[PDB]
């Protein structure tokens, strides 16, 4: 009833040999958001010179609950213990639970503001786990489960994108234009079936997930290393003097391989001070019966050739496609490309404060590769291949994580996809955890003129969630003892920790990382 | 439901041959502790030059429940039958129950606190049965629950050492130093799983504990004298004349005995007037490895001999180890040593209404050990052993305890440890009960700028604690009547009694003591 | 292969007073005083040990 | 070991090596054990018990 | 010898010798013959087409 | 150790040799991969805890 | 037991009085034939080995 407890707080991490099973339970707060309605969201209003964009969306009075990154399920002692105990693991599933609801009335008396209970307030609960509304979750979005256990989660408000402005218009007859604005959907969360709650109700879910592995084991040779120097190869290497070519054998210590360097880009982005462009890769879409209006009404081209319309600055920066991190196998971006995790005072340099993927050691991934010609009048010539692609033969490794990072990623929904081998050290999966969306129920007062009026209320609860993780402990046959994640590399020994404010101390001076593939080697 | 009652009121203790079974109710009150969150204390600050610690802990938000004193657990009159009937006892087992509880929101209107409750609130309650968190409990803390069964029991705020300033700091590379304050813990009770609870639900624990016995009776013979004087000992003393040896029987009432004075160390300690180093033994930590920055920075050390480092005084003042009371078998220390229970107004002698042990009369415990030698120019001298450690074929008995004493410790975790005679009288146990641990729920409220806000509230409840006691009756074949105790020998007659007032009264004129081993004989 | 990072004597409280109060001498008698809050007397005396 | 603790721990490791090239062969078939200093892999350095 | 060695602090230089394994084959458990004694191996083969 | 003379003096002076006494509790010392694993406990009637 | 002071002077005292310490093993001493054969322990709370 009305004082029976729904729930009870579970918490902590299980360890095994095949198995990690984590628990946390935090105290959420779910306002009433948006004033209770819809309402589309411009950015052309929103933004301005610095950074622009095009995006239009919807804004609901709906809210979601957030999961995924891993500092949410483990603390750094137990990330400490999934990182030195084990070669590999992935999330197997998730179970929520939502439970010891309250919802409370906020009523002003006088200058004082009290708060009461409404003991027959709802909260609607929906789960979307087919995914049919718009998944608008960003991975690196801040508005993920807190990291300590005892600090209040306030959910994040859901909203989501409807089409590009300079795409999207009134332009034309029977253009791209028109279509594109014509057939923009709709998305309204109370046209789904979805379960409502009082203070003595609660409600469950569990995901089954599946996924690739995260890897926590490093490459110490290069798989093109990998041979004995004691023997000569039977392969020779040409050598061109005037019209014919005389052969030599590759010397003991060069022995060319078969396999061919991991695809990548090497591209750090502009560089530049401003929000406009600032992603390694930016991307611009014109369909093809898209029509220009030499205005800004729509998005601008010039024609650079025959049937290939070059956007202008202004045209990327609108419709502000940035893709990044893109590197994959190369390392020269990691540390410029992956970053995450600063504020900017632009007052202290947040260099080495900045949390980033750049302390792999592993020897699958490559700094530069070389391709060797040589021309007519017996000049060699050697230039560097920037952007190189998937080709037979290659094999590489992903790049390290750290517990700062996100778990998952959705997959596009679409005909076509290559493998999912991420940058930024999510796990592309095509369903992930279903999201679970909260909204307080919307109670109307009476007004004599006719106006949308309610009653100010929001709720509180308990979320328990767990995820069972698959895992596997290493075995190894090196007789040298091995890099472990440890606290010995530190700049500020007191991390992690608390000071006599209350504040939790993490990275002040330094980013102290707590990376993946540290120590464990793998033999090629 | 939310009217009806979880439980009832239990109280009253139950006599029988092999058990005695006491049954409390309180009635309890937990506020929110700590603003609701975790903060680092340190001592350096919250000291000055009178009292000076390098302590170091965490604060919490939780509170717990401490149920060990005696006369917790018994009245005067209780008690006062416990000593008179029973040669020993020792608690076998803690029942409590906590129940009936309200949380209630303090909310101001105006000028006026309104006090209603929150029929959906709830309270954490947090059992530690294997003691994986700290215990900060000292045993003779004023926390525990209140003696007379119609008080408020306050619950108190759990908090705990994490390490100490001068040794944990930031000083030199690969030193004791960092790695003392890298590898310092930090535990957040949100990270275990636990019960929450509305107004509606109850709980309860067993705790089953094993321990050594409170002994009763006291030893009229020195285990040294008991012979029979009518009979010639064989065993002769020996008399040096020149180089030779002349031997003597031993007189008829002195015979040499095989039985050694139990360990003892008659250390008042300083009598300083400071807060210092009052206790009769400190103890300094330098880890081998540690770097002394010559500074305030650490602790101070300088050599005194090879490998040796003697710790300055603002060092051995500052690590706050004290040690007390040490005496053991010796009685010369038993009143300054032991005392407790005091205010000291300074403006009146408090002297005699300290509550101390020194009221045994046993005659195993011993004032001064005397050795004896004799130089090669004849002559006989004689020393005291202030510090006496443990020997072959010593025995003693514990020094008397009262009713205000702690029932139990928690022996270190460690992997030795000596003998477990303690010499303030309490059981040391290995498991003691698991503490209890509290807490309001936080209960947020929405802000308009970021910030933690919650709703102020408080909890109120019933506890309900039993403890089985195992006990034995005495035999005795004396002929004559032995002490007991009873109130004659009291200065003021009035006592344990209520004034007009309702105070209640104990010991305004002087301690009166209801000890144990105040009678009961057991023959050597 | 675990170590203690609390010693013994330090395991305790401070937010709360010890009931155990400490001499004070003067002349020919004792005053008592308690024990500040973060110096809390303790039962566990330390390990045997000889430093030569 | 379990541990209620939540910051990580010290544990054993090369990092404060002063020799990174430790326990390895040199080009003689020397084993290579501690020659500028002595290279610690003690037991009880970062798991803590309550006490 | 370029990547793995003793330069910088806390550098993938130090890293890279720091964590190069070591592998002897007196670490595994084998077989030792005499003259009367034999031994065989099977091995079963998963692949592409040669075409 | 901390004392008090007759004229109001207090002294503390060091206990260098501290045996066994009720209520200790003690950890041993680390020990390293180069240590031997055990020894023998002499044949005799008596002897102490094995620390 | 031997001890060295700062000024590099080594010293060396005797222990005339030795209590139980860890690691102690030893035998009692003879008897002869007029012994007594039992003593009465101590009817007490605590007491150490009996040798």
């Amino acid at each position: 009833s009305v004082g029976f407890s729904t729930g009870g707080w579970t918490a902590g991490t299980y360890f095994s040999d095949n198995k990690v099973v984590t628990n946390q339970t935090r105290q959420f707060l779910t306002p009433i958001y948006n004033g209770h309605t819809y309402k589309a969201l411009q950015a052309d209003d929103l933004t301005n010179e610095n950074d622009k964009s095009k995006w239009n969306g919807i804004t609901t009075p709906w809210g979601y609950f957030n999961f995924n990154c891993y500092a949410s399920h483990f603390s750094p002692q137990d990330w400490q213990r999934m990182c030195n105990e084990y070669k590999r693991w992935r999330p197997k599933r998730l179970r929520v639970q939502i439970y010891n609801l309250q919802l409370k009335t906020i009523q002003s008396n006088g200058a004082d503001t009290q708060y009461n209970n409404d003991l027959t307030a709802a909260v609607h609960i929906l789960v979307d786990g087919s995914h049919q509304f718009p998944w608008a979750q960003h991975p690196w979005d801040d508005t993920c489960a807190p990291e300590l256990p005892y600090v209040i989660y306030k959910t994040p408000q859901y909203a989501y994108f409807q089409n590009l402005a300079g795409l999207a218009n009134n332009v034309g007859t029977n253009s791209a234009n028109k279509f594109l604005k014509m057939n923009t959907p709709l998305y309204v969360l109370e046209t789904m079936s979805h379960e409502v709650l009082r203070t003595g109700e609660d409600t469950s879910f569990e995901f089954e997930m599946s996924s690739g592995w995260v890897d926590n084991q490093t490459n110490f040779c290069p798989p093109q290393l990998d041979f004995n120097p004691l023997h000569d190869t039977r392969r020779v290497a040409p050598r061109a003097t005037n019209n014919t070519t005389q052969y030599a054998p590759y010397p003991k210590f060069k022995k060319p391989s078969n396999w061919v360097p991991g695809p990548g880009m090497a591209y750090p982005g502009r560089g530049e001070a401003d929000g406009k462009r600032p992603a390694p890769m930016t991307v611009t879409l014109r369909p093809n019966t898209f029509i220009d209006a030499g205005n800004n009404t729509t998005d601008r081209f010039q024609q650079a050739s025959y049937q290939e319309w070059k956007p202008t600055d202004d045209t990327i920066i609108g419709q502000s496609i940035n893709v990044g991190p893109i590197n994959c196998a190369a390392t020269d971006p990691d540390a410029v490309t992956t970053a995450a995790d600063a504020e900017d005072d632009v007052a202290n340099p947040n260099t080495d404060k900045v949390s980033s993927h750049r302390y792999s050691i592993d020897m699958t991934r490559w700094n530069a590769i070389q391709i060797n010609v040589r021309r007519n009048n017996g000049t060699p010539e050697t230039t560097q291949i920037y952007r190189h692609y998937l080709y037979p033969m290659q094999a590489w490794n992903s790049n390290q994580i750290d517990r700062y990072t996100p778990i998952w990623d959705k997959v596009p929904n679409t005909e076509w996809h290559t493998m999912l081998a991420s940058s930024d050290g999510t796990l592309p999966m095509t369903h992930p955890p279903g999201t679970i969306f909260i909204k307080c129920s919307k109670i109307p007062v009476p007004s004599e003129n006719n106006a949308d009026s309610y009653l100010n209320i929001y709720c509180t609860g308990q979320v328990s969630y767990e995820i069972e993780w698959e895992c596997e402990r290493y075995n190894t046959k090196n007789w040298r003892p091995e890099l472990r994640v440890d606290p010995k590399n530190w700049t500020d020994p007191n991390n992690y920790n608390l000071n006599t404010q209350g504040g939790y101390i993490v990275n002040e001076e330094l980013y102290e990382t707590m990376p993946t593939k540290i120590g464990i080697n793998r033999v090629n």
